[PDB]
């Protein structure tokens, strides 16, 4: 396994002129978790069966000819377990790369576990146990060590023959549309970006708020967000949300009060000021500004009764379908039907247990087990 360092932008070029002319290429990346807003990127790996690189994000200035492989859709690119991978491309891409599949979403359609692990799979279909001695390191080290090199090589030397399983295999049992479908899905949600005046609707304990707190809330969480995105910190190494969530329900009017209501010496240092602020603009403003109250959705007429309708209802597609019933519908798809059914919240679009692959399964029984409950 020899894998090339490409560390400048007339390297990735060259790479890119070479790889363009294949049909699909896995990929990977290596971050660190800090207290950054955008995860700290380290490395970018990409395989095409002939070409093994590592890309030092570091090196780069120009990305313009990997965009340009990454939007090519004569070009499949291929991943497993993605999800952070896709926030990662958004941020250094601005886009996400097309056509992408995921296999472990690929596996999960195939009757495997939606968390099963790559060395797992690599096990099941090299036969190759991986070394995992150098998964949690500093992939912003530098230079990397060769050890740390072959890891990050290894999770794409070994992924590009295992696409061409699982794709066998997922076209096999007549699932492919559905895992594509299901792919895009979860790109769809890594594309959505959070406008900071919506960053409330988050914080899962507002719906215990009253008006006047949930406008002081929606004061707070849109400026924590532009603070955090500015200062690229994580948003609770701005003001905890704990914290936060004080501020708004108990309406602070002193410093004095800040420090009573537990926030940290730095945090009032640096923001108290601007905490009390919004306390005070939230107070004066005029009742046809303030925000409506949230309906708590475990709080409506037949919630309880209609979650566990629909968990037997789905128990009855995944037995018919012999497909998993985790990957048909997880807690938080019912709650967004039956948020969605009862209006008690802005919704985008459809939701998903109703749409894409999973409304053409069952879109019918559901709406049929609605009708038992009013609108
Ligand atoms: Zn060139
Ligand atoms: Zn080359
Ligand atoms: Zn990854
Ligand atoms: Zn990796
Ligand atoms: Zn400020």
């Amino acid at each position: 396994m020899n894998y090339q360092m490409i560390t400048t932008d007339d390297a990735l070029a060259s790479l890119c002129e070479a790889v363009r002319a294949f049909p699909a290429i896995a990929l990977d990346t290596e971050f660190v978790r800090t207290r950054t807003y955008y995860p700290q990127l380290g490395l970018i790996q990409l395989f095409d069966g002939e070409h093994l690189a590592l890309i030092d994000p570091l090196g780069i200035t120009d990305w313009s000819p990997l965009k340009a492989i990454l939007r090519d859709p004569s070009i499949t690119k291929f991943l497993h377990a993605g999800s952070e991978d896709l926030e990662v491309f958004l941020n250094v891409f601005g886009e996400l790369p097309q056509p992408l599949i995921d296999t472990q979403i690929l596996a999960a359609f195939c009757g495997r576990p939606m968390s099963w692990g790559f060395a797992s799979m690599v096990e099941e279909y090299s036969g190759v146990t991986l070394d995992k001695s150098e998964s949690r390191t500093d992939w912003l080290a530098r230079p990397l060590t060769e050890r740390q090199c072959e890891y990050a090589a290894a999770d794409v030397w070994y992924l590009l023959p295992i696409t061409a399983k699982l794709m066998v295999e997922t076209e096999a049992s007549g699932w492919l549309p559905a895992a594509l479908d299901e792919c895009r899905l979860m790109q769809m949600r890594r594309q959505e970006v959070v406008a900071p005046e919506d960053a409330w609707r988050d914080i899962t304990n507002a719906w215990q708020l009253r008006t006047r707190q949930l406008a002081c809330l929606q004061l707070l969480a849109d400026w924590r967000l532009r603070k955090a995105r500015e200062r690229d910190l994580a948003v609770n190494f701005v003001v905890r949300e704990e914290h936060l969530w004080s501020v708004a329900r108990y309406m602070p009017g002193s410093l004095g009060e800040l420090d009573s209501l537990g926030l940290s010496g730095s945090e009032i240092r640096f923001h108290g000021k601007t905490l009390l602020a919004l306390v005070e603009k939230a107070q004066t403003l005029p009742e046809d500004a303030l925000p409506q109250p949230m309906l708590n959705l475990m709080d409506m007429p037949g919630y309880r009764k209609a979650f566990k309708a629909i968990k037997s209802l789905i128990t009855d597609v995944s037995e018919t379908h012999k497909i998993s019933a985790e990957l048909l519908a997880s807690r938080r798809q019912i709650n967004q039907l039956l948020n969605w059914h009862w209006k008690l919240k802005p919704q985008n679009n459809l939701p998903e247990l109703i749409s894409g692959w999973r409304g053409e399964l069952m879109a019918e029984a559901l709406h049929n087990l609605l009708q038992e409950y009013p609108q």
